[PDB]
């Protein structure tokens, strides 16, 4: 599988701000959802594939390429669609259903991850 550099992925800048943003919340909700996240991102620049590990288990929330640690939950998304998911434009719910999101749900942890994605949606209004 042709794998170009991870910087060329759209998720690069998103996961880099993910790193900050998760803990950037003043009440560091990362401590509620302490876990290790594995992001398997496909459909890279030229059919490339990437994998970043978000260590939130320590309450840090840092993302590292080939983390080496066992992620409590792992997601599988396309580099193209991640931008809508992380922006709150594309529903990870509908994405899960349509195969854009393949996540091994942890009954406790991924539900708090479900809580965090509510914040990542960036919605203020009711509809």
């Amino acid at each position: 599988g042709s794998s170009g550099n991870p910087e060329d992925f759209k998720v690069f800048k998103y996961m880099k701000i993910l790193e900050e943003a998760m803990e950037n919340d003043t009440e560091n909700l990362i401590e509620k959802v302490r876990g290790i996240y594995g992001f398997k991102v496909r459909n890279g620049p030229n059919g490339a594939e990437g994998y970043w590990v978000i260590n939130a288990k320590e309450g840090k929330g840092k993302v590292t390429y080939n983390g080496g640690e066992k992620p409590d939950v792992t997601f599988t998304i396309s580099d193209e669609d991640v931008v809508d998911l992380i922006s709150g434009k594309l529903n990870p719910q509908k994405a899960f259903f349509q195969g854009k999101i393949k996540i091994q749900g942890n009954m406790g942890l991924a539900m708090k991850l479900t809580d965090l994605q509510r914040q990542a949606a960036g919605r203020i209004e009711s509809i």
